[PDB]
Parts: C-alpha cells; structure tokens; sequence
C-alpha cells in the first residue's frame, strides 16, 4: 500500500523514517519546510499540501501536536478521504477517538485510533509497541503497514480502546517512576548511591507485580478479600514512611494522595479490606 | 539459643510460632493476657513479665505497635538487658533505630534494627523477606535464629539502613499499587475487566523495570541524559491522561502530584533531561 504521513516533528518523522526503510511508497507532508530532507533523501516523497499527501495515499497515518491540530488539519482535507483508512497517532483521549470515528465515516474513509507506547528512537524495532482500536478488519487490511513501526497490538473494535488503554498503561508507569524516585531520594539523603539499590528495588516491584491478580479479581467480583495485607494495617504503616522522609529533609507531595486514600477507606469501614477497595472509592459519577 | 518476644499481636505471634516451629526455646510475653494458648500449646512458655521474658532470652525480638510503645516496655526491662542482643521488628524510622542502638549499647546490650518484608501468615516461608541493619558479627550470631522467619537480608552497619530501605521500598509498592489502582478505575469505568487488563499491564511494567538503571546512573552521576523519553514531552502527554480521567469520572488525586513534579521540573530548565533529574527537586534540606 501507498503510504501517506500528516506531521514531521520527532515522532512523525521517526513513523515516516520506518516505512520508508521497510519499502513502502511513503508521501509526506508537513506544516513548516525543511522536515523532510533525509525522508527525501531516502526515497520519500514530500508533498506541498496536506490534501496532495492524502491524495497519494490509501493509508493515512497522522501525527501532529494535538487533537485539535489533527482535527483543523483534516477538516481541510475532508473532501478527498473517502475511500481512504485513517490511523490517529496522535496521542489524545478515548472520546475523542469515537468521535473522530464518526467524522471520518461521514466523509467515506475508515479509521483506527493508535496511541504509541514507544519513543520516537525505538520506531522501527520490534519491540516498540503500538496499540491500536477499530474495526478488526480495518486493522486487518492494514497491519502489515503499521508492522513498520513496530508491534501493531490490536485491543478491540471500540475506537477509544487504544487511547484508554494507552493513558491506563500511562498512569502505571507514572505511579511506579514516582514512588521509584520518591525511594531513591530517601536513600539519596541518607548518602546511599541510587545504582546499588537498583537491584532490592527491582526484586521487590517484580515480586509485588504479582499481587496484581488477585486485587484484579477483587475489582471485578467486588469480593475485596484481603491477602494479610490489609488496608487498615498498611494506613497504620504509611505515617513511619512519611516520618521518615521529613526525617531526610525529603517531599512527601508523591505520597499524600495514597495516604489520604488509605485514610478515607478506613473511615468508609474498609479497613478489613485489601486494596482492591480503593478502586470505587476513585469513582466521582 | 533461646528466644524471646515481646508482643504478640498478628505479627508478633507469626514470629513466634515461627520460632516454636522451628524448635528454638521460645518465651514470649505480651501486655493483654489469652494471646499464647495456641503458642505455649506448640511448646512456648509465656512469661508475665516483660523482664522475666527478657531475662528467658539471650535474643530478644520485639514486635509492638510502634515506636513509642517499644520504647516504653524496653525501658522498663533495662536494667536486664546486659550481654543480650536486641532484635527490633517494630517498624520505625532510620533515626528511631539509631537512638534504639544508641540506648541499648548504654545498657550493655547488642541491637539490631529489622523491618518485616512480608504479611505474618508468610513468616515461616523462605519467600519472606525481612531486612535487618547493625552490627555485622550481631547479624551473624543471630542469624540462625532469623532465617526462622524467613531470609535474613542484612543491609549494612548503620544501625537506620533496614527501616531506610523498608520504607523506600514501600514507597515504590504504594507508588506501582497507586498508578495501577487509577488504570484499572479509567478501565472499569469503560466497563472493561481488571482481569483481562492485568497481563498488559504487567507486560508493561516488567519493561517499565529495565529503565531504572538508567535512572540510578543520572541520579548518581548527575547527568540526567534522557533516553528519548524527556520530561518536556511526558509533561505534555499528561494532561490527556487527566483528560481522560475525566471523561470516565474517575478522579485525578493519585495523578496531580507527578503532573505538578513534571511542570515544575520544565519550570526549573529540565525539559529535555530524563526523569533522574526530578529526584532532586525533591529536596526540601
Ligand atoms: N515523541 C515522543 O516521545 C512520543 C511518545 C508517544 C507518543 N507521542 C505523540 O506523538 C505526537 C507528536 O509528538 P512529536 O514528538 O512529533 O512532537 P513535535 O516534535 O512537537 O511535533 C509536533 C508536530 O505538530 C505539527 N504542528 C503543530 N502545530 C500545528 C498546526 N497548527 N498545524 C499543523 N501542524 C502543526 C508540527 O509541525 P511543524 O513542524 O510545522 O511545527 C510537528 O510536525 C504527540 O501527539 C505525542 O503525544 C510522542
Ligand atoms: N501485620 C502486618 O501485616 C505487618 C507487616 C509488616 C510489619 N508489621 C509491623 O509489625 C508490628 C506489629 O503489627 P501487628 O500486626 O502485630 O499489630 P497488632 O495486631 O495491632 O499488635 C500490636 C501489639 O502491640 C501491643 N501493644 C500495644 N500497645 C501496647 C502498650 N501500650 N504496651 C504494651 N504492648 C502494647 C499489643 O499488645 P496487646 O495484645 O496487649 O494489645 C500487641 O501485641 C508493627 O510495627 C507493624 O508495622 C506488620
């Protein structure tokens, strides 16, 4: 298939970069001159306008700044989509991939919502991984082209699986980084080297990857059984932790909301609990 | 050697009926009477004092509700605690250890610091993992008797090192539990399972773990080189993720503290660096 890319800042070049070395006939276009010398140079093709790149494309795969950018982009480009199939790379949110799902079936074209799990250097290896959402058979026709990028994971037909799964995977990693670096400024402070506890750090997170399960089984039966570790008991624990970072002269602004999540299923009676209770207690609708 | 323990709440008892189990000469003592039948049934001897406990032991463990409740039965059982080794598994902070060996040591006793990796149902078992700071020939004539509760990680010298990495390590736990907590909240608003969301989530971050060298080598180093994945852009990817939050009604407590880190850290000149230069920035000394 013919390839068409809409944005050539770090990741959209890197995305053009890849399909041009995997062979495809790749067009490219981009907003300010003088992105595309190496894609060129490689055997791309750049385009003067975004609608002559979509014109030569039969898979358009877009990558600009926001959701609001990619939809101005594309509303002038609306005319000639039909036919076409749209892949979002753009990062955005679930919501606003199932309504650009719906503006791009108004105007003839398909659509799959990506959202892009990897950093623009690990583009093209196998290990980067790309999530994406849509028709399964829109996914299907155009897999071998995404391949290009790397692991194409399809999650569903839903068009905001992508985005949700994405920020989901997204809130994860943040919570680990953040506790990781809250830890390794108390040792900081004490004198001890980060590179040395490296290794209790990663035994320990990998162990406690395992609990997972049983708190998923917890969430979706709404049995909140405990496993020993209880709310209650791990509430009572967390003030020596916070005790212990004012001791190092160490923020405790990273730990605050766990705490007080602690505190608040306590006071809801969960204290008896694992933390698989905590999970509704997030719920504001 | 015979043993002795001090307390026998949940915990408490767990290290006792390890002992027992294990055949170590075992007395134990405990404030609130009717909490060692099962124990003196597995051939314990309760004491009713705490200083005839102590007096029964050339180790003494202890395992209270805190600090201050520690320090309190200890200082009625000083005048006895000559030419023992004291075994604190109370948890405390660094300095609450220091000054526990600071005291000991005035009245003629050894000490060791330990703080409890594991629920008490899992003492006994060589998974259980309980760190323990001090004096190294301390840690070795006690070992024996501390492999009955599990691995026995000595940590170093510093009287502080054991409950210093104790609560670092929790830090990191409540951060992962915390970030998956908020996925699997976004997930089932979305009416997706916990259950099926758990392998991608692992997956994610197991590979999540292979960045931390990475980051122990800037935080030690100081030079915060970024591996593509700079502060500037995950500051700029956040804010979808609150989006997101809110579109599904999820709430976004967990999130703004490392939102707030990201945005303070562009603030302070480190955009294009790695997440090794927001430890730092935690500094309040
Ligand atoms: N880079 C990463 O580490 C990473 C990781 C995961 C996903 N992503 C996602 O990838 C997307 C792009 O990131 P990036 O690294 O490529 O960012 P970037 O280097 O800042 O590039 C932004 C792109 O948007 C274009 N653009 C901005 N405003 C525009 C407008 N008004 N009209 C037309 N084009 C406009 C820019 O074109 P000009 O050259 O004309 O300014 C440029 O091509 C984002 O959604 C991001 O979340 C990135
Ligand atoms: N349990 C866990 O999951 C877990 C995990 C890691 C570490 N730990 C640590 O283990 C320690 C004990 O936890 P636990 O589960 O045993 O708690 P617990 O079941 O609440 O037991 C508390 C103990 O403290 C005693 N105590 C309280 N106030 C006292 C006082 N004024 N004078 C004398 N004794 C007093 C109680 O004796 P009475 O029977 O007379 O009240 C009881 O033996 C804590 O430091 C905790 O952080 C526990």
């Amino acid at each position: 298939r013919p390839v068409t890319v809409l944005g050539l800042g770090a990741m959209g070049r890197a995305l053009a970069g890849a399909l041009v070395a995997a062979g495809h006939p790749t067009t490219v276009w981009n907003r300010t001159p003088g992105r595309a010398a190496a894609l060129t140079a490689a055997g791309a093709t750049e385009a003067g306008t975004a609608a002559e790149a979509v014109a030569a494309g039969d898979l358009v795969v877009v990558c600009l700044l926001d959701d609001e950018v990619t939809r101005q982009v594309l509303a002038l480009v609306a005319p000639v989509l039909a036919g076409r199939t749209l892949v979002n790379l753009t990062n955005g949110t679930p919501e606003q991939a199932r309504r650009l799902a719906e503006w791009a079936t108004s105007h003839g074209a398909d659509h799959l919502d990506g959202g892009i799990m990897a950093v623009p250097a690990m583009i093209g290896q196998p290990g980067a991984l790309i999530l994406y959402s849509g028709p399964e058979d829109v996914f299907r026709a155009g897999r071998e082209t995404l391949a290009a990028f790397g692991a194409a994971h399809w999650l569903g037909a839903d068009p905001g699986a992508a985005a949700l799964h994405d920020l989901a995977l997204l809130a994860a990693m943040y919570g680990m980084f953040g506790g990781y670096l809250h830890a390794v400024a108390m040792i900081r402070a004490a004198g001890v080297p980060a590179t040395g506890f490296t290794p209790l750090a990663t035994d320990w997170l990998t162990a406690m990857l395992g609990a997972l399960p049983a708190l998923a089984r917890g969430v979706d039966s709404g049995d909140h059984a405990a496993d020993g570790s209880a709310v209650g008991m791990q509430a009572a624990a967390f003030g020596n932790l916070l005790a212990a970072s004012r001791e190092g002269g160490v923020s405790t602004s990273l730990l605050e909301p766990v705490r007080r999540l602690l505190d608040d299923a306590v006071r809801a009676g969960h204290g008896a609990d694992g933390l698989s209770a905590l999970v509704d207690l997030l719920r504001q609708s």
